[PDB]
């Protein structure tokens, strides 16, 4: 959808596509009354000539003066396209990253600046068009020899940013194999990263040499490795970009998941004779030495992104931010909502919002930080919040997939509030994660007592039959049955006896 400030903007634009129309035609129509001056006066080689050029100054004035208000107003727009709606796309690939609600599509950002590159390129040589009368038709008081040096200057100005920032990392660095772990990279893995120049100019295609490299205190420095350099150029929307496919790390040799490191890329550009200096990098990255650190890192990544949008801060631990539960909430939703067709109802998130700050009501402004996370260690658990929960993922995602499709997990629910349960025919039951392991746990529940059986973890389930068969022999020697009925009142059949053989 388009916001309104975005109409503003492809208005602005055209607006000056539009004066680089006009300054299109008031340089030829005085460049003709400038050549009937020249054969005039190389006829007469008395006074049409003594006035033509009372004129052709007149000209050169306005002309002059329109380019300096034209500038000014690329100045202006620029500014709204870089500094306000490309921050916001920057933003929104931060929190895209880490499962947010994505879109991020470089092409409305790419024709308003490709269009205003465009319009820049025009007006240096319509700049260009003065200096050859500064050259043809002179004289003392010359307007364009005291302000065409002033304009070309302006101009290349705006357009060596406009350039530059048009220089992004489309696609952010992750190793294919782990591709909802982005910005998490285990050295000696292949991965694949992606920038892109949104001056989609025909004439630059094939033309350019991106050279990516790797850092340029007491940090481990490493190195990239394999085809280091790509060239960029218009394949698949036909937009200027250079893949990096195929790119492995290694340490330069001779904490670990709270240690970031930046990738930069590289490229000179020579156009219409101008050499520009483009430089992009990517979001600050963890480097992982075994698949293990996997989840303490990726919590880095988040809890980075979460917070501060600032591209280049690598000491971002030095001092992490803290982080109302809100936010926190948000995301840890997004990671179920990214994979899976769901995330976590307000219900389940305050099971689990409690399952952290432990007693309250309201967890809102409820400060939470770093350590708290996942540096801290569950109360009474033998680990922490987030390396619990990263597995409840995995597992939901790996295993249990299209089993926690239609909600069918109540997953987190309090033990306690397990009870209200005392209200159903007995034999109902729910289906939760084991608080108590660390590597995952998916059981389930039935004065009517209530009793949740011994988790079973993922080498388990190497579910929907766990869910037919179970009998619990009886006391009355009886091998009994599977307390049925979903939460609801879904006799398991309809909800279970489809994945059922």
């Amino acid at each position: 959808v388009v916001t309104e400030k975005q109409q503003m903007l492809e208005q602005h634009l055209q607006d000056v596509r539009k004066r680089v129309q006009d300054l299109e035609q008031k340089m030829k129509v005085v460049e003709n009354l400038q050549d009937d001056f020249d054969f005039n006066y190389k006829t007469l080689k008395m006074q049409q000539l003594e006035q033509m050029l009372t004129a052709l100054d007149q000209m050169r004035r306005s002309i002059v003066s329109e380019l300096a208000g034209l500038l000014s107003a690329m100045e202006y727009v620029q500014k709204t396209l870089t500094d306000e709606e490309l921050a916001d796309w920057k933003r929104r690939q931060q929190i895209a990253c880490i499962g947010g609600p994505p879109n991020i599509c470089l092409d409305r950002l790419e024709n308003w600046i490709t269009s205003l590159a465009e319009s820049q390129l025009q007006t240096r040589q319509q700049i260009k068009k003065l200096e050859e009368l500064q050259q043809k038709v002179s004289y003392k008081g010359d307007p364009i020899v005291q302000h065409r040096p002033m304009l070309e200057e302006r101009i290349v100005e705006l357009f060596r940013n406009l350039m530059k920032s048009a220089f992004v990392v489309e696609r952010q660095p992750c190793m294919p194999m782990h591709p909802d772990r982005p910005l998490v990279i285990k050295t000696g893995v292949q991965f694949t990263t992606k920038v892109r120049l949104l001056v989609k100019f025909p004439e630059l295609n094939y033309q350019l040499k991106i050279k990516v490299c790797i850092d340029k205190r007491g940090s481990r420095k490493f190195n990239i490795l394999g085809t280091n350099t790509k060239v960029m150029n218009m394949e698949e929307n036909g937009s200027l970009s250079a893949e990096f496919k195929h790119l492995t790390l290694r340490e330069q040799r001779c904490i670990v998941t709270e240690e970031l490191h930046l990738i930069t890329f590289e490229t000179e550009v020579y156009h219409q004779g101008l050499k520009i200096d483009l430089e992009t990098h990517s979001l600050p990255v963890v480097v992982i030495s075994n698949i293990c650190q996997m989840p303490n890192a990726w919590a880095s990544i988040l809890w980075y992104n979460m917070l501060t949008n600032n591209p280049k801060n690598v000491n971002f631990f030095t001092k992490p931010p803290i982080g109302t539960w809100d936010q926190v909430a948000e995301v840890l939703s997004w990671q179920f909502s990214s994979t899976t067709k769901r995330g976590l109802s307000i219900e389940q998130l305050t099971t689990l919002a409690e399952k952290l700050l432990g007693p309250g009501v309201n967890y809102s402004g409820c400060q939470i930080t770093w350590a708290k996370f996942c540096k801290e260690n569950m109360a009474g658990k033998g680990f922490s919040f987030w390396v619990w929960l990263d597995n409840i993922i995995d597992l939901v995602k790996k295993y249990i997939l299209a089993l926690w499709n239609e909600g069918y997990i109540m997953g987190f629910i309090s033990k306690e509030r397990e009870r209200a349960i005392s209200t159903k025919p007995p034999g109902t039951f729910l289906l939760r994660f084991s608080e108590s392991s660390k590597e995952g746990g998916v059981t389930f529940t039935w004065k009517t007592q209530i009793q949740s059986v011994e988790p079973y973890t993922k080498q388990q389930l190497n579910f929907a039959e766990i869910i037919m068969g179970y009998k619990i022999m009886d006391a009355t020697n009886i091998l009994v049955s599977p307390l049925v009925y979903l939460y609801p009142d879904i006799p398991k059949e309809e909800a279970f006896g489809k994945y059922c053989r």
